């Protein structure tokens, strides 16, 4: 279709204003005293909220321009959450502050490489600095307390996450699920998780937390690529009756077979998710069948010449519960007996014996590890079905701040620790001056999350960025109480892997956009 | 429909404008520092890119006569992408450079025809001194170096390179596959690739690479055109089980029966992919048979009385993977055994003896060395399937670009090669006096991919250009350094094949413009 | 009326605007490939020109405050103008040069008022840095060289200049005449010059010269203000008659009276030019009557109780010839008697004896030396009434550049001073960042001058300007012959007074465009 085509400048006014409309938009949710936003809906109440991330996904702009630019910051904003599970406002703010004024400093004639440049060179040696001020988070009483600070002062979710990662080691799997009522339990099953999402979105049921669930479900294990829909014909009418939903563990659902199972499981016709199987070559293979094991199912591969069709639920494997991501899917309690796991554990185990490679050797350790981890499984408290619900949300979100904080340690939070390294990188220089223009651009744009915190307070930015800039350490300004302090030592804190995430990521979309000459999009006919 | 009919002057100034909004589009984009455009989609995050193809790919004009204009450059880029697959950048701006100076001398009043035969005269002449300052690359060190110049300064893929046409020489064939992981593999298999690419794409299965490929297929060897399906209806089947994908390599597949496998292949409904079958005449049916003792396979001829109603499994050939590209079939390790094979080759080295006719001899020799060459495969380290994918990725790059080295050799990259030619030719004169305005326009538009380089570095093209031209050999500008110097001896090459293909199809493209005096198009309605 | 106000950035496109048409109507006539511009006429043909000040005089454009913009920046070159009679072409490109890039400065956040310290900075360090550059023109070969060069090699006006400045003193006061035909006469007569110019335009009778020029006319000295045409009436029509022109030298000639004899010489009714008495207070009288002693007639004081009513032709002093100028009063040739002046000048001579006070000894020397200097008149050559009034015309020229000369030496032409002096500043710095890029900014605009002339060659300015650059001294583009080489050696000189005043001026009104917040102006209607 004929396009519209913009250069220079021309493309640059029209980014500039989509990012503004986005970024303003997100931006007044941030922090203690984030505002409101009302987000339009075609039936009902419209929704008000002071999530971010919400808003965000609301923006598109009309014109085609400012639309492309919107869109290309959401990409980077939605890329921290991934990340780090937090910090998309943060990120956009940083995004909007870094984009406007490198887009600046190119209309004044800067040369956008160059600009590019400083502004990386800042980031890096930021994220760098900003290891000096994190606070580890490696023993279960600070492990409780960030759970606790992250469950809003919560001691008893606290509890909790210490005592899961304790169980199956802060590096373990953890999940949760609904309470049977009253007083949490946690216990350990037989189960795994490994690095492969759904094979397109749809299967999510949850959009609350972007993932598909499902319960007591069968578990085809297929040692091949899945193309044709006719041979799942006769293993998804065996699990249509029983009333259970299906998990397809093929080597790849390819597009004929997946479009039918996007559409089927859309109408409500029998629920079906398909994920790749780990690994890939031999060890595939191998991997796919400590799943069997596990699920009490049978790998129907063609080099024994099976057929998915004749393939009954007796071959299906299957598990209490299997949750997936955009890219993991874990299977928490398996049907298969602990003898052949157990079994399996041991045939594993002297493979690592006969290792004659450390390769063989640690991917072999990787097996048995999943194998006989297993996954810890938090079931939240009651007392009502409301109050269970929502504590069972806490927790989710304590226990995703905890894990991060265990990575990489934890910082101050109100923008302190990203304003605390940038007043200390005034000296840094590159190699010639529009590198420091940029390396400038990224030191003035670290301050913005603190100045909006403040902004939407309803106080002066400037006068508390100048005190906090003041100050050293940990000092800053609380937001809720609207009194300075060590911020560490009044609980206002951010994983260190969030704040860093943040800002590589806003960094990194403006240096594209900086360093962008021409946009293509379709007439507005 | 009606028609708007455009000529001379007014047909002129709307192919100038769009050629111009495609080349600009494109020529940002140019060397070490291109600049990047977005693209946009119509779901999703736009694509930003500093790829040209795909920059032109996207552009389509509102204005019909325009478009038209874009249209025909973009054929430029397509058609040296096709020759050289490299290098349509630079031929975008050469057209546009030739382009924009002849539509110029026309207005002006000089004869068309004589503008392009001078432009041509230039041509023929430049290509000439072009292959006069052409550096071989014939030892196995060069090919090594280039090898890793063009991995990124990977020593590792360079070796690779070398060591892959030490073994099946610089002529031979040479594939790439994931590797079994960790440390490379490379190993000559019994295998032959001819001259023959898909028969329509779709077949397509990885655009990555545009290229269809299929893992232990089966190969139909059928001597004569496919129209009618039915014929392929009874082995279809036969090879819908076993589970295995098929190859069809027969005289011809038109429309029904190729429209019919198109469609199938589409559904996940049986992988079978078409291409036609090597040569033409008698010597057709002779490498017909090659194949066959090849993969192990049997001829279907209708001179035999045989019928493709009537073949089994049986009778087609095998291998354990074959790769097609547009003009391009190649058979990786087949079934074949050396018995048959090497017995093949025994008689066709007699046939070489008792050939009358050096053409006979030729032809025939080639049989031998595709027959008895066989097919060197480079497996590609690992340490990660992400990694693996990833170096396999540049290995395939690298022995691309040192392929072409290896034909015609390397000259001085950063547009210096042109320069230079163009400054050996400042005496060249044709008949006249447009003759010779032709010529100029030529060699000034010779300097235009180095002005582009510049331009996108930020400096001053007509600065850097004077140098350039001040000095002379491999002196040049390396604008990753922004530092003159030895081009060679900085790594800045390019294979002599990509720098002519570049400038023979933008002066092609451009002389048919220059010699354009009427348009036609649909009115816009 | 009601007023249109602009604010910032609006009203600073505005102004750039209008300095932009200005600027660049102005600058195609820069130097010895200066392009011609057409001035259109309400009758006849059109005027056609290469002079700056032509084409300047012409702007003003339709929007009022892109109109506003154009009119400071004409500031410029009628300052230089007016300051050094040559370079008003430099000075306006100066000003663009600066007023470009310091609005940028402006639009990207920098702090006018620091950008317009650092420009300062800059041209005062420059200025010191011209005048260590500069070569003296003291004695009489180097006035007669410098002479040669400003009339065209014509070595005959450089003698004629060195010998009238050899009569009465580089200092002293000069004048052309035409000749009596054939052959040059230089004679000195009984004149003085002192610093006051018509007390309005419209006196202006020579607008090529933009100053008033008298035949034999009668002088008035009042020694009083002259408000009441009454009191003129009766010496006026004694003047009305005997045909001759009259000069009003009083104390002053207000509103009333002014403004009568501006209408009654525009109708041709008695032509007269009124002009301030020379100094003030005390010494005005005393110096009044130095003028009526040497123009032989009677000061009209109301001290002595006279009246300009009871005042006939006899009181009247008389010159054969007077000129006045923007601001200076030049008597040739006053009837004054010998014996009176030089009776005066014994008088004031012993003044200096008894003087007791420095002050009073040099106003004393400041009077003899006007009355007893007189006035060299160069008398140019002839053979036919055409060349005579060309080579005048040269002489003039060749003398005011040579005057130039002569009070600040010279320096090399072709904008290579500015460049060298740039080169010699590129590590001045100032107070802060802001600063420094004002320093910049003006650096940058003094390589403007050599970069249009190089333009205005058809030749690439950056190439030019990079060479000349690259070599140092008077190393410099030739733009008559288009080489480089020695400006000095190939008589490319620039008179140190004329490229400081055109830097000063540009630099002036650019400080002023930059800080102004605010501009206002009629409603356009
Ligand atoms: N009392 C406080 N004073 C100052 N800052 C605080 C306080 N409590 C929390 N914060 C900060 O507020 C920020 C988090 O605010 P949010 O509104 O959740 O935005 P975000 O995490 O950047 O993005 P979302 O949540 O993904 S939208 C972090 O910088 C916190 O440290
Ligand atoms: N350091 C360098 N300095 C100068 N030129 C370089 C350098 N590195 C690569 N080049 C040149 O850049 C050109 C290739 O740039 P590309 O952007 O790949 O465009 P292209 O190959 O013309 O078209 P594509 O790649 O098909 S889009 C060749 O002239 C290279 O020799
Ligand atoms: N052969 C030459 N090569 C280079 N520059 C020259 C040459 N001859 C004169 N010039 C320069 O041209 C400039 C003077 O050009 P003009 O066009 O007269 O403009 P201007 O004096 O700046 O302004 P006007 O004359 O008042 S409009 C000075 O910088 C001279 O040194
Ligand atoms: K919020
Ligand atoms: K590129
Ligand atoms: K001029
Ligand atoms: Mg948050
Ligand atoms: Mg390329
Ligand atoms: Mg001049």
């Amino acid at each position: 279709a004929a396009k519209d085509v913009k250069f220079g400048n021309d493309a640059g006014v029209k980014m500039l204003r989509g990012v503004n409309v986005l970024a303003d938009a997100v931006k007044v949710t941030l922090g203690p005293k984030g505002r409101n936003v009302v987000l339009d809906k075609s039936f009902g109440a419209p929704t008000i909220t002071k999530d971010g991330v919400s808003v965000a996904r609301e923006i598109e702009l009309e014109d085609k321009f400012e639309n492309m630019g919107a869109q290309m910051v959401k990409e980077v904003a939605s890329k921290a959450n991934d990340a780090a599970g937090d910090g998309t406002t943060t990120a956009t703010v940083l995004a909007q502050a870094i984009i406007t004024e490198g887009l600046k400093a190119v209309a004044a004639g800067m040369n956008p490489m160059d600009l590019k440049r400083g502004i990386d060179k800042a980031v890096t040696v930021a994220v760098e600095e900003l290891k000096a001020l994190s606070v580890p988070c490696s023993d279960s009483k600070a492990i409780a307390q960030v759970g606790t600070i992250s469950a809003n002062s919560d001691e008893t979710v606290g509890k909790l996450i210490a005592e899961a990662m304790d169980k199956v080691g802060k590096e373990g799997v953890i999940t949760v699920e609904d309470g049977t009522g009253l007083q949490d339990e946690l216990d350990v099953v037989e189960g795994m998780q490994f690095d492969r999402g759904y094979l397109s979105p749809y299967f999510i049921n949850k959009p609350e937390t972007g993932a598909v669930e499902l319960e007591s479900p069968f578990i085809l294990l297929a040692d091949k690529k899945i193309s044709n829909i006719r041979e799942m014909l006769p293993v998804l009418e065996a699990v249509a009756k029983a009333g259970k939903p299906l998990l397809i563990i093929a080597e790849d659902v390819e597009g004929e077979a997946l479009a039918t199972l996007v559409v089927n499981t859309m109408r409500g016709i029998v629920k079906v998710a398909a994920v790749k199987a780990p690994g890939f070559g031999d060890r595939r293979k191998a991997m796919l069948q400590d799943i069997a094991t596990l699920t009490g199912g049978t790998v129907i591969s063609e080099e024994i010449g099976m057929e998915l069709e004749k393939a009954t639920l007796e071959d299906l494997g299957q598990a209490k519960r299997v949750v997936i991501n955009k890219d993991t899917t874990t299977i928490i309690d398996g049907v298969g007996e602990e003898a052949a796991i157990q079994g399996r554990v041991a045939q594993i185990r002297q493979q690592i014996e006969e290792a004659t490679s450390d390769y063989d050797r640690e991917k072999l350790q990787e097996r048995v590890a999943k194998l006989a981890g297993g996954v810890a499984v938090i079931k939240v408290g009651a007392a009502t079905e409301v109050e269970m619900k929502e504590k069972k949300a806490r927790v989710e979100d304590a226990l995703h701040a905890t894990r991060a904080a265990v990575e990489e340690g934890v910082v101050a939070g109100g923008g302190v620790a990203l304003i605390r390294v940038a007043s200390k990188l005034a000296d840094l220089r590159g190699q010639n001056a529009d590198q420091n223009v940029g390396i400038k651009v990224a030191l003035r744009a670290m301050e913005a999350p603190l100045r909006q915190i403040v902004l939407n307070c309803g106080e002066e930015p400037s006068v508390v960025a100048n005190t906090v800039k003041g100050g050293d350490g940990n000092y800053g300004y609380n937001a809720a109480t609207e009194e300075y302090g060590n911020m560490i030592d009044m609980g206002i804190l951010d994983p260190t892997k969030v704040t860093r995430s943040a800002l590589q990521y806003a960094a990194s979309v403006a240096g594209l956009m900086i360093t962008t000459e021409c946009m293509v999009t379709d007439l507005p006919k």
